[PDB]
RNA sequence: GCUCAGGAAUAAGAGCUGAAUGCAUCUAAGCUCGAACUCUGACCUAAAAAGAGACCUCUUUAAGGAUUCCGGUAAAAGACC
């Protein structure tokens, strides 16, 4: 079917998300985190709990930047929530 | 007699994150390391840098500069002390 080409991540309670200017700022129990996701053609909105990010052309590079960036926003928010461990 | 580094950014290469391609992936964005190479740091030269410089002092019929005179740490002539 069709190759719409936007992203909802859903954020979850606890986190302040924020995209002011360009550098994504969230905040919570396990302290805070920044990121910068900026890139033309892929424009992001924070609004109730989710973040919405999509694109204009469906050339293949869009479409991966998209995927990228959502998933850049769920394991920000995920680290932000509980926080991540590596064993060795 | 003296004759070093340290740092920044990199090549081949090794990784992290990561989607197109639900997974996986060093790569497509992004990031971390990485050479006697490159840059910086030492060293020599450089206001005739035409955007032709900055600051201070002394004095504009003076400050000061040259020539003569006695010389050499300098010297082909000039210059320099």
């Amino acid at each position: 079917m069709v190759k719409e080409i936007a992203r909802t991540i859903e954020i979850p309670e606890g986190v302040s998300v924020s995209l002011a200017q360009d550098v994504f700022t969230a905040t919570g129990p396990k302290g805070t985190v920044e990121r910068k996701l900026w890139y033309p053609g892929i424009m992001i909105d924070v609004k109730d709990g989710e973040v919405v990010v999509d694109a204009e052309y469906a050339r293949k590079e869009q479409k991966a930047m998209v995927g990228t960036f959502a998933s850049h926003i769920r394991n920000l928010v995920k680290g932000v929530n509980e926080g991540f461990e590596c064993k060795m």
